[PDB]
C-alpha cells in the first residue's frame, strides 16, 4: 500500500486507539522509546549535531530564542537537546500525564519550559511566528497523510525568519505499514517527500541515522522550510 | 528427565519464600521494577488483558458483574490502575512488598480512592472473602508459590467468588517441566503442569490465549480465564 488511506479502515479508531496506547506507557525514557532507552544518548547526540549546523552556519542563520518539541513525551529531547540551546521552549503532546512527568524530569531547566499544550498534532495550531526550530520526531507516523500535510503547513506558518522545521522518524523500506500495536504507520522515503513537498516546504538538508541496531526501521532526520 | 512438580526443585520451603521476600523488598517501586526491565510492553499487555476480559463481561446469562475485582500480587498496581479501576466500581489489592502497597497510594492518583482494601500478605497466607469479588486477576506471580499453595489459594478464590465471577490468571509458561530461578525465587512451569494444578483446584477453563507481540526472549505468556 502506498498511503495512509490504504492501510487505515477506520479513521476514528486509528487516533482512538493510539491515544489509548501511550495512556498506558510508563512515563520513562525506555517507555517513550520502546525498549530502545539504551540508545538515547546516541539518537541526541547526532541530532545535535544536525541541528547545530543551522545554529551556527549564516548567511540566514536560525535564531535560538523558541523552539518547539511536537509529540515530546516526558521531554527526552527538550531536556538534552532543545532547553541548553533554546532560551524557552514550548511541548505539545496527546498524553496529558507525559506533561505532568515532564515538570518533574526536566528538574530546574524545565523551569524555562513556556507553554504545555495537552494536543493532538491534528488538532493543533502552532502560534504564528513564533519558532526558530519545530522538531518532530518518532509521531508522524501517528497522524493520516492529510493531517500531516496539514499539520506541516500550519508549522511553516509560525516559523519566525530563517526557522526551520526539523522530522526525524522511522522510514520503512517500501510502502505504507501499519503498525497495529501502538496504532501507527510507517511510510517510505519517496512518501514523505511528497507530503513534505505538499505542505509548502522545501528539502535543506537530509541524514540518514548512523549506528543503529540492525533489527529496527531506518531512521532519517529532514531540515524543512 | 523434565520435572514435574515444585517438589522437584525447591530444596527449603521457607527460604524459597524468604528469598523471594528479601528480592522484591529491594525492587524500585516502579513499573519497570514491576515488569522486570521490561517496563515499556506494560501497554501491550494491557490492551491484550482487556480485550481477553471484556468477551466475560458481555450481557448474557453468565456475564460477569462490574462491581469488585481483586488484584493478587498487584506490586505498585499497575494492572489495577489501567486495567480494573476503569471497569469495576472497587478494587482490593493484596501483596507481600508493604513499600509497593504504599506507592500505590501516589501511583494510583485520584482513582485510587476506590481501591478499597489494601492487604499486605503473601498469596498463601491470604484467604478473601466468601462471596466477594468478580473478577480475581492473578498476574506474574504464580510462580512465587508452591504446587501445594497455589493449588490451595485458588480453591479459597473460588469460594470468594460472585455468581459469574472468574479467576483469570495471566503468567510466564515453560516450553517443558519446571525451572527454578534462584536469583528472584520463583518457578517457571509448563501448560501441562499449570493445566493439573488449576484442574486439582475444583476449576475450569473458560478460555486460555498467548499473548502476542512480546519480545522473542523472554518466556511465553499465557492468559487462563477459570471458574
Ligand atoms: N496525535 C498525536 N499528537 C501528539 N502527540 C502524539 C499523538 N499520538 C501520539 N503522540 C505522542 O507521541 C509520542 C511518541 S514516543 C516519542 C516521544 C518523543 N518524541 C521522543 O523522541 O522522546 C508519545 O509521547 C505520545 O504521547
Ligand atoms: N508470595 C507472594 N504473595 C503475594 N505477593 C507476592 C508474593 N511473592 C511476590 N509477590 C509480589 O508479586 C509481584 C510480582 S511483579 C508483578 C506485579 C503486577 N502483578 C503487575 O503485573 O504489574 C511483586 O509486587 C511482589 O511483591
Amino acid at each position: 500500500r502506498g498511503s495512509t488511506s490504504e492501510v487505515i479502515e477506520d479513521e476514528k479508531q486509528f487516533y482512538s486507539k493510539a491515544k489509548t496506547y501511550w495512556k498506558q506507557i510508563p512515563p520513562t525514557v525506555d517507555g517513550m522509546l520502546g525498549g530502545y532507552g539504551h540508545i538515547s544518548s546516541i539518537d541526541i547526540n547526532s541530532s545535535r549535531k544536525f541541528l547545530q549546523r543551522f545554529l551556527r552556519e549564516g548567511p540566514n542563520k536560525t535564531g535560538t530564542s523558541c523552539a518547539l518539541d511536537c509529540g515530546a513525551g516526558i521531554g527526552r529531547i527538550t531536556k538534552r537537546l532543545l532547553l541548553p540551546l533554546f532560551r524557552e521552549v514550548d511541548m505539545v503532546d496527546i498524553t496529558e500525564d507525559f506533561l505532568v512527568q515532564a515538570k518533574t524530569y526536566l528538574g530546574e531547566e524545565g523551569k524555562r519550559v513556556r507553554n504545555y499544550f495537552c494536543c493532538g498534532l491534528q488538532d493543533f495550531t502552532p502560534e504564528p511566528d513564533s519558532y526558530d526550530v519545530i522538531w518532530i520526531q518518532w509521531v508522524i507516523g501517528h497522524l493520516t497523510d492529510q493531517h500531516l500535510a496539514e499539520f506541516l503547513r500550519r508549522c511553516k506558518g509560525s516559523l519566525r525568519p530563517n526557522g526551520i522545521i526539523v522530522i526525524k522518524d522511522n522510514m520503512a523500506q517500501e510502502g505504507v505499514i501499519l503498525d497495529d500495536v501502538d496504532s501507527s504507520v510507517c511510510r517510505d522515503l519517496d512518501v514523505v517527500r511528497r507530503i513534505i513537498c505538499s505542505a509548502g516546504l522545501s528539502l535543506l538538508a537530509e541524514e540518514r541515522q548512523e549506528n543503529l541496531p540492525d533489527e529496527i526501521y531506518h531512521v532519517y532526520s529532514f531540515a524543512l522550510r
